[PDB]
């Protein structure tokens, strides 16, 4: 069974665009996005199509990169750290769910360092 998705808007939250949020669009995800590992993560885990009955029994914080986009997009985020929040939830995720070592691990392992690399530096507001 799955739970709908993440909100990608909330007419209760203010909204925010910043020169931090644009390159974490349109530099940082959309270069992500493009990554061969990152699939798994390119949409809300379906536990019926995935046949993963156990997902939203075991992770109560679920967050993808499709997610992401569309909240980006929306200008759902008050700044950077915000959405670099919602990366993080997504890796560590992925490390609660499986188990070290596993093929979905080593994916995430490998964008998370790429995460790290492009938001290492980013813009000054
Ligand atoms: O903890 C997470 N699993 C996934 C996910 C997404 C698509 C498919 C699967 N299961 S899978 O096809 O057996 C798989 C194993 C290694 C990469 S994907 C998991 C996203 S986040």
């Amino acid at each position: 069974m799955n739970p709908p998705p993440p909100e990608t808007s909330n007419p209760n939250k203010p909204k925010r665009q910043t020169n931090q949020l644009q390159y974490l669009l349109r530099v940082v995800l959309k270069t992500l996005w493009k990554h061969q590992f990152a699939w798994p993560f390119q949409q809300p885990v379906d536990a019926v199509k995935l046949n993963l009955p156990d997902y939203y029994k075991i992770i109560k914080t679920p967050m993808d990169m499709g997610t992401i986009k569309k909240r980006l997009e929306n200008n759902y985020y008050w700044n950077a750290q915000e959405c670099i929040q919602d990366f993080n939830t997504m890796f560590t995720n992925c490390y609660i769910y499986n188990k070290p070592g596993d093929d979905i691990v080593l994916m995430a392992e490998a964008l998370e360092k790429l995460f790290l690399q492009k938001i290492n530096e980013l813009p000054t507001e």
